């Protein structure tokens, strides 16, 4: 029942991404980034209860994935510092985002599942 | 169940549903000998496919037909079908997720194996 | 101005893939598939002259991308046995076939760049 | 020829994404992003002459791909704001660098070409 919900898998190791840091922000009035969310990515790889729907209100968010400490923690030189997602959530009523994120040294690939 | 197959689509952001997904194995002479068969449900999964007791190891093709796919929604698609082919069980029992991302003119397939 | 085109990339090293071999069969009438064109990528993970305009006709082709000896030779165990493209060429008129590859070893994609001369 | 360059392509067309804005940015001391460079897609979806050996200079890089105003431009609402990739450049000795961007409206995969001249 969690709004915001993050998936994040290895594409080297065929398998999902465990303990992966996620920042979750909201752009301010001033065009400024304020901390509105954070964890770790459990065994599963998917990260649950970072935010609540009351919490949740729209605005543009900023999903910030750190993969450079999740690479350098196997020993592998990665291309980004981090990869992140920017949109605009709750435009037109509520709704459940999942951000699925693919990870690899030198590239990634990132969709969204928005639903009802 | 041993074997599982999720679909996304990249372009509408949400899974693809009513695909349908076949899976073949390698026989003797070189043949593609029908093993399973399903369509994705409402979450984009197919549950089911087989046993771990008749889930043999061997040589296994999981074709994700694309084209039916994007002709069900008015756009002519680049790809004739997406197909997966692996080699299943070969150090033991595993369990298998096939995971495919959908463009019209692209696709992206990820798998991720966990020992039970 | 060669009518089909293959590019390859890695997603590990950043880096084009080097000597990967790529195998292009033509789809027969009785539903099997059989040679026509074959090739290694380029030092910048390309592949040119695979053939000619005219005997490049309308039908279904199917490349076959060679990734699993890509990745043996790499040291890596992958998912995939290879990364085979099929499509349908030439359907309504002379067009101009771009397939690239961005590979990983559980993972790879493919896309599709198509013009007309 | 010029040590950065960005390549966009668009997988539901299957054609390169022509005049996309990109912005470049460098990390001030401050940890603010300053502007550096910007530009527009050309009609093979490249840029080029957006920046030379000395002034791209090592430090932390920000590109801005805005494909929600590509994605506008064709009718369609895309889910994105834009695809904003972030890296450290020149490290280790001056390279050549390829940001290359595949566009879905709900997806986008980018992947970077490093090379050693």
């Amino acid at each position: 029942k969690c709004p915001l919900m993050v998936k994040v898998l290895d594409a080297v190791r065929g398998s999902p991404a465990i303990n992966v840091a996620v920042h979750v922000f909201r752009k301010a009035a001033d065009d400024t980034w304020e901390p509105f969310a954070s964890g770790k990515t459990s065994e599963s790889g998917e990260l649950h209860g970072l935010t609540t729907e009351e919490e949740f209100v729209e605005g543009i968010y900023k999903v910030e994935i750190d993969t450079k400490s999740y690479w350098k923690a196997l020993g592998i030189s990665p291309f980004h510092e981090h990869a992140e997602v920017v949109f605009t959530a709750n435009d037109s009523g509520p709704r459940r985002y999942t951000i699925a994120a693919l990870l690899s040294p030198y590239s990634y690939s990132t969709t969204a599942v928005v639903t009802n």
